[PDB]
């Protein structure tokens, strides 16, 4: 492996174990895959409320460390903030209940999952009797202050955000007052739709950019339209795929580690596991990376029209 180091002075490993799987999975699955993750030689897992498993990624942690295979110190684990949560006095007991269930001390990191806040609740998806989603109104910074004394308590190493653009991460990073600047900004990125500008920016701040749906999703026919392009089946990445003898999705991961952005990678598959470790074996030529650059369309697999009227959604900006 490899890890990078946080403007928190703390270290994040380069590769990370998705652990979001479809309600249709069994949830004794994401237990199973998580300590076959950390067999393999992944140190970094995420998680969040929202995914109904930090029980479980919890467990097979607990697991592989009665195991003696690794220490808590080993393993970074990232737990999220659900946008019916954003109001300041629901964060810290948002994440005491991420940490209860995963039966924890401590997050290594927490982030803001989304910044479209939506109406305080314990159910995740509020409507309407129109049956629309209910949007609330919370200023961000507030949610902000929550969460860095939230580190401040010692429940979280390291906080950040996730699906924030240029302009939401500034509202924080220029918020009177700040004490801790996000360390990371985990959002969709993968050849189409490279975040090439936004990546500089958060390299500007010394902010990491993670990476999700890397490997072009999961494509699930509820918020992912089947007719965009399957990402693994793209020309150049299966060429260079049959150039350096390893896979599609090896090369999109090793395309992140090289142009310095951490990579998190999903897969409830035994071998491909297993395989997802071998992108710290090989390298790509800078001619190789030019290539896969050259791929960007766009292509937001998440289909987010429903929420595009959403005063935060963050795709108004050009990034
Ligand atoms: N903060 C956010 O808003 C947000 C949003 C989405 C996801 N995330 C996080 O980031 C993770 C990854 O995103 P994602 O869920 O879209 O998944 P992804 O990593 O883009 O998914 C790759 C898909 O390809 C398959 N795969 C994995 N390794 C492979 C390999 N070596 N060769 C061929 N196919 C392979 C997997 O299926 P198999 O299981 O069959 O291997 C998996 O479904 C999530 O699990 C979650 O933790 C965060
Ligand atoms: C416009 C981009 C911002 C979208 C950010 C959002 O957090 C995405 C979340 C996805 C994950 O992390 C995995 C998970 O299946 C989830 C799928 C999408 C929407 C669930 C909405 C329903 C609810 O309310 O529960």
């Amino acid at each position: 492996q490899q890890c990078v180091k946080l403007n928190d002075g703390h270290f994040m490993p380069v590769l990370g174990f998705g652990t979001y799987a479809p309600p249709e999975v069994p949830r004794s699955k994401a237990l199973e895959v998580t300590k076959l993750a950390i067999e393999a030689g992944f140190r970094h897992i995420d998680s969040a409320h929202l995914y109904n498993n930090e029980e479980q990624v919890g467990l097979a942690i607990r697991s592989k460390i009665a195991d003696g295979s690794v220490k808590r110190e080993d393993i970074f684990y990232t737990s999220k903030l659900w946008s019916t949560f954003h109001r300041p006095e629901l964060v810290r007991p948002a994440l005491e209940n991420s940490l209860k269930k995963a039966q924890l001390d401590y997050v290594d990191l927490y982030l803001i999952h989304s910044p479209m806040s939506l109406k305080p609740g314990e159910e995740l998806s509020p409507t309407d009797e129109n049956g629309k989603v209910i949007f609330d109104i919370v200023d961000l910074c507030t949610t902000w202050e929550a969460m860095e004394k939230c580190k401040d308590a010692g429940l979280a190493k390291s906080i950040g955000v996730s699906n924030f653009n240029r302009r939401q991460l500034e509202m924080i990073l220029n918020k009177p007052g700040l004490k801790y600047k996000p360390v990371c900004n985990q959002v969709e990125c993968h050849p189409y739709f490279n975040r090439s500008k936004l990546l500089d920016f958060c390299k500007s701040k010394d902010i990491v950019l993670v990476a999700y749906s890397a490997l072009g999703s999961q494509r699930d026919k509820r918020w992912v339209d089947p007719n965009s392009p399957v990402l693994l089946e793209d020309p150049v990445l299966c060429a260079l795929a049959k150039k350096h003898k390893r896979t599609p999705a090896l090369i999109a991961l090793r395309y992140q580690l090289q142009r310095g952005v951490v990579v998190l990678a999903k897969s409830y598959n035994e071998q491909r596991i297993r395989q997802n470790v071998q992108v710290f074996e090989f390298q790509l030529t800078a001619e190789d990376m030019k290539a896969i650059d050259g791929l960007d369309r766009n292509l937001h697999y998440f289909n987010s029209d429903s929420f595009a009227s959403h005063p935060n959604y963050p795709y108004s900006d050009e990034y």
